[PDB]
Parts: structure tokens; C-alpha cells; sequence
């Protein structure tokens, strides 16, 4: 609770390695997270080797965390293992479909976040890389992920070599809805985002992108319609490649 | 303490007749919202259901699993790009988030919160249970909670003070989940070795017997999560994502 209240994403890491015992203890416990049908529809590829990080780094747009973190974890949706189990038990699996993908993805994210929460409680810094679903084929290729296996997210982990100011969050009245969804009026939006907009960090972000409003940075530079649409089609292509759709 | 709590965690489906105060629920949620979020955008909303008739309305969506009516609190974690797009519309920005990629990005944001919450809730002495039925009946949840365009229900968690002390369920040996550097594909020997313990457990033998099957996976493939249902649901998902504007 104190750890979560005070958490922040860490992108700069010490030279200190994460012992296999610590890492496996964290992972093993993270595997205690809820799982559809007790099935554990995930795999975690652990990348420690410098040469291997070198190869994954372009998949993640060369974010320095990949090469600088002692450990890089690729959390993967995985129905392959369960299907192999089915195949060894005279069972016909029907999990090469989007619903199963989503099911496995949820299982995977639950594990990833439990890991992150436990890693942080242990004094480690973590960073999710969203680039995982931008370049899934590069990750599939790098990590030799076979059919019914799909990388969902990637976390970089190490002992913190920075202590950044915590980023803002919206007032909870903007996120929580009592009994039904209460749509946002312009007045709601202006109230909810007033504080975010007052922060020098966000004002700089607007100015250094030559925008007038904070949302324009997100729409025009960070997460554009063009890219989102390209990535949506790519996602379908890579989902089909991995057997999660026809 | 969170690690020992997680090590010993188990899903709780029976709850004490004891309410979760707003102070506690809101504190847990506010803290859960500190979970990592793409671009710091917070692409989720949480519908909090406490009313009895609201629970009765949600119940069928969740196949009338008892926890919906029995828990003092039912939380529907929703992927939400709507709030951000409304913000865009008020700041002269043209959003392009009515697509699958953006839906998946919001979903992830949402699942991170949900699980941060569940972990915090369990640390606070509560018991939780996820309902997987959320993605079987998203339209019904959409209608029930009045989730508009760019809002999609991802998962639902029933929360309460525990009124059961169930045996912990098993997990696979970690060597069956963790792969060093690259994915190490499973041989029949690997499979047999990994699942041996699971298959030896009386619950699982009972699960097979009471389902008229010969092996554990058959219960899953033939009864619980069937090919036919999975395909139907896959199609249903595309339909509902379309209806909610996360694809054309
Ligand atoms: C995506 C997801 C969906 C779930 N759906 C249900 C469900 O609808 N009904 C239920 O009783 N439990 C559900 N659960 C709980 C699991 O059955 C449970 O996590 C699994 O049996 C392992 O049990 P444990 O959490 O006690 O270790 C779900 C869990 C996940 C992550
Ligand atoms: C799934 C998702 C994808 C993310 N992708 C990246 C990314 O690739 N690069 C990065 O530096 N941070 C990434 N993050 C971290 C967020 O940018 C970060 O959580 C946000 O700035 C809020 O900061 P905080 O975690 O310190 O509160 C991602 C977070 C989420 C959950």
C-alpha cells in the first residue's frame, strides 16, 4: 500500500544483478495471481544476456532500458502449453481464436502486474514497454515464440539508479463511477484535468512538441491515428500468424 | 508482507455479511490507479456496484454466479478511451483511438489496475474473485452499466471480507512457465512431468469423474472452454468491439 501509493516507473538501473533466486521467487509468487480455470495461460521469457538484449532492443525502439536493465521479461500469452497437454491427454483443444488470446492475455497481465508489485516491494524498479505490441513479430522472432504464444508485455527490471518525481494521477472521481457510467461533460473534463495541465512537466511537454494543448501531443505525436490503425492491422496479422485467428 | 500474502493467496467466493466502507474501497482503488499506465493516460474506468437490484441485474451477465449478489461490492473494470477522447475534443485534438490497438492498450491499462487493486484488497484482508464471464456477456454489462462508445468491460471482481477458508489450488512447477532467453517448447515428457502433480490431486480426479471424462484436459476442451463456444465468443467480441467503436 505504501509501496504502491509511492510507486513510480524506474528506467535507470544500477549495475547490481538480480539473483536468480530473487527473480524466481518473485516470478513464482506472481504465478499465484488468478488464472482462468487455474490454467496459467502464460509464459515468461527471461532475458539476461547482453547479446540477447542487443537483439530485442530494436523491437522496443531502442529504449535504453532493454540493454541497461539486468533483467528483461517478456510476458507472453500462452495457450501452447495447455494445447500440448491436451494433445497428450486425448483432448481436442479449440483455443486458436481471439477469445482465447484475450483470455490468455488477461492471465498474462495479471501475472505481469503482480510481479511488478512484488518486484517494487523488493526494492526493484520496473518499466513496462508498450512497444511489445508495436513489434510483436520482432519479439516472436527474437525469442522463438511458436504458435499459440504471443508477447503481451515486456518489463525491464533492476535496482533503481534514479529517483524521479512521481507523475500525477487524475482525481478518482474521474475514474470511479457509482452503479453506472456517468459520462463526462466539458465541465467534468476541465475540472478533472485542471491539475494535470498546471504541472510544469506537462506544459514543457506541450511546448517541446510545438502544440497548444496536452492532448495534441498524444494525438499528433505519441499515439497517432495513423500509427494506431497501422498497429491494429499489424496486430491482426501477427495474431493470425500465431494461430490465434484464421 | 505482500509477497507472503501473494504466496498464500486464494480466490474467495463466499463473503461475510459485512460491508466494505467507501473510505476503504476508494483508498484501495485510488492506490490501484498508481499502476503503470500508457502515457500516464489512465485508460480505464471502474464501475462500483453496491446496490442489491444492480447486482441482480448484473448477475445473469455473469451466468448467475453467486458472488455477484453475495459480495458487498462488484467492480467492473472497463477499458476507457472515452474520457481521453472527450478531453481531446475539449483541447482541439483529433483522437484516433477507435481501433483494436487502442482497445488492447486500454485493456492492458485496465488489467494492471484490476490486479493492483486485487493485491491491495487481499493485503487489506479482503477476498476477491474475478469473473471471466465479463468477456462472454459484454453487451449485457454494457447495457446494464450504461457504458458508452470507447468504453468496454474487461473484467469484473467481486470483493468482500472472506467467509470461507478454501484450500489453495495448485500451480505448475515454475520451470514449466519460465523460459531462459528463448521459448523452450514442451515435449510430451515435459508435459507429463509438469502436470503429474496436478493430475494426482483429488479435486482434479473428482473434476474428471463428475464430468464423465477420462482426462483433465477433456473437461476443459469438452465442457468448460469449448471450441464452439470460443469461436462464438470470438465473433461476439468483434461485434461488441465494433458496437463500442473499437473497430470499424
Ligand atoms: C480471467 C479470469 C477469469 C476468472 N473467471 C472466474 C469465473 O467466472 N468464476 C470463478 O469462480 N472464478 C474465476 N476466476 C478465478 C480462477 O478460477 C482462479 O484464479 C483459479 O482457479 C486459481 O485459483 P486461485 O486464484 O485460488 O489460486 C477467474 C480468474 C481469471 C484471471
Ligand atoms: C502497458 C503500458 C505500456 C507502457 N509502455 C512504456 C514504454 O514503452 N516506454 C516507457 O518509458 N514507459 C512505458 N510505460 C510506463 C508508463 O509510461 C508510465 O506508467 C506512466 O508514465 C505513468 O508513470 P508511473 O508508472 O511512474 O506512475 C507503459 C505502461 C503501460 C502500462
Amino acid at each position: 500500500m505504501d509501496t504502491v501509493k509511492n510507486r513510480r516507473t524506474i528506467r535507470k538501473y544500477q549495475q547490481k544483478d538480480i539473483t536468480p533466486d530473487l527473480l524466481n521467487d518473485l516470478l513464482e509468487t506472481s504465478f499465484r495471481a488468478s488464472t482462468m480455470g487455474g490454467m496459467q495461460l502464460y509464459s515468461v521469457v527471461v532475458t539476461r544476456d547482453a547479446e540477447k538484449k542487443e537483439i530485442l532492443s530494436p523491437a522496443h525502439f531502442n529504449q535504453p532500458m532493454v540493454k541497461e536493465a539486468p533483467v528483461v521479461l517478456t510476458f507472453c500469452a500462452d495457450f501452447r502449453r495447455f494445447c500440448k497437454y491436451c494433445q497428450e491427454r486425448n483432448a481436442v483443444p479449440g483455443y486458436g481464436n481471439l477469445m482465447s488470446f484475450l483470455n490468455a492475455a488477461m492471465d498474462t497481465l495479471l501475472v505481469a502486474q503482480t510481479f511488478c508489485t512484488l518486484a517494487e516491494e523488493a526494492g526493484l524498479g520496473i518499466c513496462y514497454l508498450g512497444t511489445t505490441t508495436y513489434n510483436p513479430q520482432m519479439i516472436i522472432d527474437a525469442l522463438h515464440l511458436p504458435e499459440l504464444v504471443f508477447p503481451i508485455t515486456t518489463v525491464t527490471v533492476g535496482y533503481p539508479a534514479e529517483s524521479p518525481k512521481q507523475v500525477d494521477r487524475l482525481p478518482i472521481e474521474g475514474i470511479i463511477h457509482e452503479e453506472s457510467y456517468h459520462d463526462y461533460t466539458a465541465e467534468d473534463i476541465n475540472r478533472l484535468y485542471a491539475y494535470k495541465e498546471s504541472l510544469p512537466e506537462n506544459k514543457l511537454f506541450i511546448e517541446e512538441n510545438q502544440k497548444e494543448t496536452l492532448p495534441q501531443v498524444f494525438t499528433d505525436v505519441r499515439y497517432t491515428k495513423k500509427d494506431n490503425e497501422f498497429m491494429s492491422e499489424n496486430l491482426l496479422k501477427v495474431l493470425r500468424r500465431q494461430g490465434f485467428m484464421d
